[PDB]
């Protein structure tokens, strides 16, 4: 009942039976005979179709999707982390990171400078992983808390991503909302790769909660065990080398999900400066197109998630393919009225690309004609 | 401005020269002319006094004390713990336990029980006592809503005893809090003496957060310097072989925060069955009510704190030397509507020796004679 990787072999050898031509032929809404990730390899690998030409086709099959965008903003509760991710500045073994904590105060203040001054109705909490059990538990009550707070004072949607979970810490965490509550559980499995996320998360049986890749990537399906049903998984791009087999395994999973009766967004971000302990893969612009395009086209309910890791003028490009735009920066409490928002090196999880006001980058998405949900530009009589 | 630690042969010289013939004269809310450590000291050493002569005289020199009593019970809210104390069963190092875990909804049904079935307004929330400062936080977190909630449903006084706390746990609790609330911080220093101390509760240095004796000794200091009010030291009786000495310096350290405006409750638990990696000293109950007499008579302000540790037939003979009565169970979530607490093996810190309900237990002292404050017997019309 649990999901399980892809045979990469087998996917391959059903791809080389799609016929990609009729692919981009089929109606909206209209589905290929083959699996999604069959079909989405055979696109991604059949070089006759341009990439700028899939982007198009993507967008057209996503068209008719309302509302054509939603967005939240990031809100780091701490930099803590028992793991030890190389690509992460929030890894434990980073001396160097200044660690903080928000509390009740912080945590509330920074809830109302986003509801009330950048006008949004989304937002997402953050912590890093931690390792015994008590501490699990501890965090999922504080955020579970969060999250509570968070929907009383009016947000209309709340992610979360605090690591795995098991079904003791969901029910800690569940306490505090309803089955029916607009709450998304966030775990991205970085690499479906086994041996690229061992490279990167470290390995299993020594006190690093993440280098547990099964106990990571059925976390959905525990949280679908306990009657809800929203989620996003994601890849984290530029961790392994080959790019088909991640958008196989995302696929795959996203298609799971789907069977499983789930709603699911799909992340796939794309690796920024941090402190790290091991280096990347840089991914050009052309390939994460392609990539966001086959994705897009073949997982037409599933949500692309756009973040603001991107700089404006990637964001201009490629927002046609998203169903989720998300502005903010990844420093612990970072916002102010009025001011643009932290992302200081001391003690962010990583370096952003645009720091622009979410209000401003979201009203400027607007003012091109495409409105954005659970945005309240505060302005004229609906300002204060 | 800290609390520092009576050199006990300056005590014992200051002692030599009481009179503690005319202490005993003294009328109620007189106060000798030497300090309340040596008084005390001199009371103890001089065994012309009768123990039953004693605890009469402190009884009547506590008598004008109003309310004569109060209560509260006490809810653990997990047994996890990353220390090592050697008495007690909650030691990281017992493998032996079965670890719980209260969320929100076991918590506030906890609650609920304590104020509607056993009619009590007094409630104390307990924890282990943890190694890294993101688990210490998002415990002082957990518990400071905890307190709020209390308060919110209308207990009127609230104990904690979560562990020694520096200046950030604090803020982090106080954020639910205001500084006239009535909310009492409890950490029992155990021993006075280093050498003892770190017998039980091992050596610093080395992840067991409960070793650094220093740390603990001045939390009264930081709770204190942030605003609050009411504390609550104590000494554990049988660990430290020389009771005069532990008397001493429990009697000096109520002394110290009384000149700096706290009120402070006093407590001398006695040992309990536990699952222990070190055996302690039994004290007989002369000595035990000795030591009881000479503390509650020289700090008459400073009420003492009797438990359910005792059987019914001690507190029948010491009730009167106590300021506060606190009947309950060391167990996880252990209270249910009709029924006697949990106490059980498997999961409870120790072995109390009274598992009768608190309301049988307080409406028995009401009954005989002492109202009991933040006490309400469920009986006749305020019965549901
Ligand atoms: N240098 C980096 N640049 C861009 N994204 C990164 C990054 N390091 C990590 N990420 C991504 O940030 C995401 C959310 S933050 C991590 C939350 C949680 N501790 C967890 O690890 O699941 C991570 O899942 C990862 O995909
Ligand atoms: N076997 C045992 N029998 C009786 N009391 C005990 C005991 N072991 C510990 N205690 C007492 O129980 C008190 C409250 S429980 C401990 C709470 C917190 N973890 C802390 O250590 O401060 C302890 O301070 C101790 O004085
Ligand atoms: N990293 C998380 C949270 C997030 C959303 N938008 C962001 C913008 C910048 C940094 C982090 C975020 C995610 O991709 O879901
Ligand atoms: N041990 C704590 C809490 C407590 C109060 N009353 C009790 C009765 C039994 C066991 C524990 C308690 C204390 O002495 O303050
Ligand atoms: S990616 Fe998450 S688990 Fe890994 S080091 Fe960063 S915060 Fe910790
Ligand atoms: S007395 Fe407190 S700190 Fe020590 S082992 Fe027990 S619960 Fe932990
Ligand atoms: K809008
Ligand atoms: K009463």
């Amino acid at each position: 009942g649990d999901f399980v990787l892809p045979e990469l072999e087998d996917v391959r050898a059903e791809a080389a039976t799609v016929d990609t031509r009729a692919v981009l032929a089929l109606a909206e809404g209209e589905e290929p005979a083959e699996s999604r990730a069959a079909v989405a390899l055979a696109l991604w690998e059949d070089r006759s179709i341009g990439t700028a030409e899939l982007q198009a086709a993507a967008e057209a099959r996503c068209g008719a999707r309302r509302p054509r965008l939603h967005t939240f903003v990031p809100l780091y509760t701490t930099n803590y982390c028992d793991s030890e991710c190389k690509m992460c500045s929030m890894r434990k073994g980073n001396h160097r990171l200044d660690r903080k904590f928000s509390g009740r105060k912080e945590i509330t203040e920074q809830l109302e400078i986003l509801y009330h001054h950048e006008g949004v109705r989304g937002v997402g909490f953050l912590t890093g992983e931690y390792e015994d059990k008590h501490t699990r538990l501890a965090s999922a009550f504080r955020i579970g808390w969060a999250i509570r707070t968070a929907l009383d004072l009016g947000f209309e949607r709340v992610y979360f991503n605090i690591g795995s979970m098991e079904q003791d810490e969901i029910d800690v965490l569940g306490e505090w909302i309803g089955r029916e509550d607009p709450v998304t559980m966030c775990v991205f499995q970085e690499s479906y790769d086994r041996e690229t996320y061992r490279r990167f998360m470290g390995k299993t049986s020594v006190g690093v909660p993440k280098a547990d890749f099964d106990r990571r990537v059925v976390s959905f399906d525990r949280w679908l065990d306990a009657g809800y049903r929203y989620v996003n998984p994601g890849v984290l791009v530029g961790l392994h080398d080959d790019l088909s087999a991640e958008l196989v395994s995302l696929v795959a999973h996203g298609d799971h999900l789907r069977s499983r009766g789930a709603t699911a967004d799909l992340s796939v971000p794309r690796m920024r400066p941090a402190m790290k302990s091991r280096d990347t893969t840089r991914v050009g612009d052309d390939d994460y197109l392609r990539l966001m395009s086959v994705v897009a086209f073949t997982c037409p309910e599933q949500r692309l998630v756009l973040t603001t890791r991107e700089p404006q003028e990637f964001q201009d490009v490629a927002l046609g393919l998203a169903g989720v735009i998300s502005p903010g920066s990844p420093d612990v409490a970072p916002y102010r009225a009025g001011c643009e928002a932290r992302n200081d090196e001391k003690s962010s999880q990583f370096l952003v690309a645009d720091l622009r006001r979410p209000r401003h980058i979201l009203g400027r998405i607007e003012a091109s004609g495409t409105p954005v949900d659970h945005f309240v530009n505060p302005a004229g009589e609906a300002s204060r």
